[PDB]
C-alpha cells in the first residue's frame, strides 16, 4: 500500500519546480540521487565537521541533524531499500567523480563514498578530452545496462578538474499490465501550439486515485510488482496547465493530495513513452540557493589530498512506459468507474513507498514512443 508517512521530498520537489519551469520538454530527473550526490560533496568538505561556513549551511536541507553518522546510515538505508536485488525489478544508482591526474584521491573518503553512498571515484586525464568522454561514456553504458549510453562530450569537459556523474536506471512490470492493443493513436493535447498524436494504453482497474480539488488535478497509482515500488501521475484539470498545478506543489500539499487517495475503479488512458534527459545541474543547483560549492571559495579537502573543487555535475535518467510496464517486454502473469484520460500534459514520479523516496521525477509535454 501507499507510504503512510511523511516524505523528506522538500528539496526534492524544489529543485523539481527548477529543473520543469526551464525546459518545455519531457524531463526526467532522480532527485534524490541529487541528495546523495550533495551529501557527497558534503563529505569531501572541510565544513561538516559538527565548524561552519556558507558550504555547510547551505547543504542543509539534504543533510540530517547536521549528525554524519546518521547522515550515512541514512542515505544508506534509503539507496539499499531501492536498489535492493530482487527478483521483481533491477534498479541501479550509479555515481562516480572523474578526478584529474594530478589529483590524488584520500582513501578513507573512497572508503565513505563506496559503503554508504555505493559512489566512486575513477582518475581520468582532462588533457585528452576524448578518452575521457570514452570513459565517462562507457561507464554510463556500463552502470545502466545500455539503456543509456552517453553523457559528455569533450567540449563538456573543457577546464574540467573533477567531474561528479550520476546516472539512474529502472526496470520494473507493472503489478496490473495494460491489455496490449496493435493501433492505438489517438491525438494529445499539448501545452502549447497544436496537437500531436501519442500511442496509448487503456485498462480498468482498482487503483488509489483523487480528484484533488486542493491541486486542480487527478491523482493516480500504478504499483510495480515487488511491494516497493510505484509511479504516480498527476493529470492537471482541463482547467489548468501543469505550470498552475506545480506551483500549488510542496512537502505539504502534495502530502495531503496523495493522503486522499483512496482505492477506486478507475479506467485509465496514458500515453506510452520512452526518452532521457541529460542536465548539467550547476546552473539548477545556483538558482535554489547551493552556490558555495561552486564558489572560489570551495574545497574538497576530505576528498582530495592538499584547492580543488567539483568543476560540473552532470546526471542523466532514462524512463520508459508501456502495457508491461517500465523497460518490461514480458510479464510471466498477465458502476462507479472514474476516467483518467492523459491526452494533455501530466507530471509523474516513482517513489519507495516503504520509505518515501523520490526516486524518479518528471513530466510529459509531448510522448514519444
Amino acid at each position: 500500500g501507499p507510504f503512510q508517512g511523511q516524505r523528506q521530498n522538500e528539496f526534492d520537489l524544489m529543485f523539481v519546480k527548477e529543473i520543469f519551469k526551464n525546459h518545455n520538454s519531457n524531463v526526467v530527473l532522480s532527485p534524490f540521487s541529487v541528495k546523495i550526490l550533495l551529501t557527497l560533496i558534503y563529505e569531501a568538505s572541510d565544513t561538516s565537521f559538527g565548524a561552519v561556513s556558507n558550504t555547510k549551511r547551505e547543504l542543509s536541507s539534504v543533510i540530517q541533524n547536521d549528525n554524519i553518522d546518521h547522515t550515512r546510515s541514512y542515505y544508506k538505508q534509503l539507496l539499499e531499500s531501492a536498489q535492493q536485488d530482487n527478483k521483481d525489478y533491477d534498479l541501479n544508482i550509479a555515481t562516480n567523480f572523474f578526478v584529474d591526474d594530478f589529483i590524488e584521491v584520500i582513501n578513507k573518503y573512497q572508503q565513505i563514498a563506496n559503503t554508504h553512498y555505493h559512489a566512486m571515484l575513477e582518475k581520468v586525464s582532462y588533457s585528452n578530452p576524448t578518452q575521457t568522454a570514452a570513459t565517462i561514456n562507457n561507464w554510463v553504458s556500463e552502470h545502466t545496462n545500455g539503456r543509456l549510453r552517453e553523457i559528455v562530450t569533450p567540449d563538456s569537459l573543457e577546464g574540467a578538474v573533477i567531474t561528479l556523474v550520476n546516472v539512474i536506471y529502472f526496470k520494473g512490470l507493472w503489478t496490473y499490465p495494460f491489455p496490449e492493443v496493435a493501433n492505438n493513436v489517438k491525438p494529445f493535447y499539448g501545452t502549447r501550439g497544436k496537437p500531436t498524436n501519442a500511442q496509448y494504453m487503456e485498462q480498468n482497474g482498482q487503483f488509489y486515485y483523487d480528484n484533488s480539488a486542493d491541486l486542480g488535478a487527478q491523482i493516480l497509482r500504478l504499483p510495480y510488482r515487488g511491494n516497493k515500488l510505484a509511479m504516480y501521475f498527476i493529470l492537471p484539470n482541463p482547467d489548468n496547465t501543469v505550470n498552475q498545478v506545480l506551483d500549488r506543489i510542496n512537502s505539504a500539499s502534495l502530502h495531503q493530495a496523495l493522503w486522499y487517495m483512496e482505492e477506486n475503479e478507475v479506467n485509465v488512458t496514458l500515453p506510452k513513452f520512452k526518452f532521457d534527459f541529460s542536465e548539467q545541474l550547476n546552473e539548477p543547483l545556483q538558482q535554489v540557493g547551493i552556490r558555495e560549492i561552486f564558489s572560489q571559495n570551495a574545497s574538497l579537502p576530505l576528498l582530495a589530498r592538499g584547492e580543488v573543487r567539483v568543476s560540473r555535475i552532470f546526471q542523466k535518467a532514462g524512463i520508459t512506459i508501456n502495457e508491461l510496464g517500465s523497460e518490461a517486454y514480458a510479464a510471466t502473469e498477465i458502476d462507479g468507474v472514474q476516467i483518467f484520460n492523459a491526452n494533455r500534459p501530466f507530471i509523474f514520479f516513482i517513489e519507495d513507498e516503504t520509505l518515501g523516496t523520490m526516486l524518479f521525477a518528471g513530466k510529459i509535454e509531448n510522448p514519444v514512443f
